This record gives C-alpha cells, sequence and structure tokens, in this order.
C-alpha cells in the first residue's frame, strides 16, 4: 500500500513539465522493495493535446523483455497532483487495455526545472498490492542526477544512496512512439 503524501513543488511550472517532450526515469525508489524488478527502463511523455492534459508511459525490462505503453487523461487534484486512469495500448496507441475503474495511478511532481524532476507515483491495478515509488527523470537518458534533483530527494528526506540506477540496464526508447502517443 501507498504511504506517503507527496508535496508537489513550490511553484510548480506545469506548462514547461507538460510541453510534449520525453522524461527518462533514471533512478528510482519502492518503498515496498521488491515489488518491482531491481533492472528496469521505464519513460514517459507529458503534454496536452487537444486540450487535454496527457501523458503516456513505457515500460520495458531488460532482462524478461515484458514491455508495455499506456496513456492517460490526467486529472487535477491541485497543482503538481494529478490522478490518470490509464488504458494499456499498443506503441500506436490501439487500445489493448480499456480504462476501468480501479486502474489508476497519482503522480506528484515533487521538483522539476528545465532538465531534471523528482516524481511520486502510487500505482492502483485491479486487487494488487503496491506501493510508493519515487523516480528521478532527466531529459536526457545519460544523465548522471545533478545537485538540484539531489538535494530534492535530501528536501523530500529520502536518501539518494538508496535509489537504484536505470542505466546498466541498456535502455533504448522508441520517442516518436511516446510523442505521439499523447494524441491517443
Ligand atoms: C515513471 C513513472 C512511472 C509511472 C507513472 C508508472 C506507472 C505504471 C502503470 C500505470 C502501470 C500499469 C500499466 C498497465 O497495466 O497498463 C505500471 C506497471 C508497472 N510498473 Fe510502473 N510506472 C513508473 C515507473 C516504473 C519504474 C521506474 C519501475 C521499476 C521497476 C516500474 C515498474 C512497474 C512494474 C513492474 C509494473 C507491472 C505491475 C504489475 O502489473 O504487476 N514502473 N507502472
Ligand atoms: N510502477
Amino acid at each position: 500500500a501507498c504511504t506517503k503524501n507527496a508535496i508537489a513543488q513550490t511553484g510548480f511550472n506545469k506548462d514547461k513539465y507538460f510541453n510534449g517532450d520525453v522524461w527518462y526515469v533514471t533512478d528510482y525508489l519502492d518503498l515496498e522493495p521488491d515489488d518491482v524488478p531491481k533492472r528496469y527502463c521505464a519513460a514517459l511523455a507529458a503534454g496536452t493535446a487537444s486540450g487535454k492534459l496527457k501523458e503516456a508511459l513505457y515500460h520495458y525490462d531488460p532482462k524478461t523483455q515484458d514491455t508495455f505503453y499506456d496513456v492517460s487523461e490526467l486529472q487535477v487534484e491541485s497543482l503538481g497532483k494529478y490522478t490518470a486512469n490509464f488504458k494499456k495500448v499498443d506503441k500506436n496507441g490501439n487500445v489493448k487495455v480499456a480504462v476501468t475503474a480501479g486502474n489508476y495511478y497519482t503522480f506528484t511532481v515533487m521538483y522539476a526545472d528545465d532538465s531534471s524532476a523528482l516524481i511520486h507515483t502510487c500505482l492502483h491495478k485491479g486487487n494488487k498490492d503496491l506501493g510508493d515509488l519515487y523516480a528521478v527523470l532527466n531529459r536526457n537518458k545519460d544523465a548522471a542526477a545533478g545537485d538540484k534533483v539531489k538535494s530534492a530527494v535530501s528536501a523530500a528526506t529520502l536518501e539518494f544512496s538508496k535509489f537504484i540506477s536505470t542505466k546498466e540496464n541498456n535502455c533504448a526508447y522508441d520517442n516518436d512512439s511516446l510523442k505521439s502517443l499523447l494524441t491517443k
């Protein structure tokens, strides 16, 4: 179960974050550790499409090759805090698993600048028991976490040394699919 009410960044700039571009997960912290594999690739695009706030997600397990995309129209709880009812899609936006009640994630932007971000997410999916997941994002898939985002990790009373990097998984991403999924 999730346990954190993450606080959104003071002064969060929504239009800059939701600009239609891609964010890569470089490091993550799962509070229920073997909730998720130790090795993993994830990325997202976030933007407004025809007036609607959207995210597109990509997950890839580099060992099993398990791959999935999702798209969601995000609902606002407060500035920097969203609820996302997701639908599983192929890379072209064709629906594989439709939106349903109880399949949603929350999404809190704790820190962001033009290049980096720290988010909290709580996933709800059917009758699964899932915990809090923090992710360090960068616009550059190979970027080491810098001082702004690492300080934000500290300010959240987290230890960056506990985060797991995604950099040794040889992750390769279809940025075009993520951008185009925002419209779907
Ligand atoms: C970037 C932020 C992230 C968001 C918003 C997010 C969101 C989601 C969503 C919505 C699903 C369900 C998709 C579906 O069933 O269609 C999912 C599944 C999953 N995510 Fe993430 N995720 C993120 C990052 C990660 C990372 C970094 C890992 C790390 C290992 C991860 C591991 C998983 C796993 C293992 C599942 C499968 C859950 C299951 O069905 O048992 N996610 N995630
Ligand atoms: N996740």
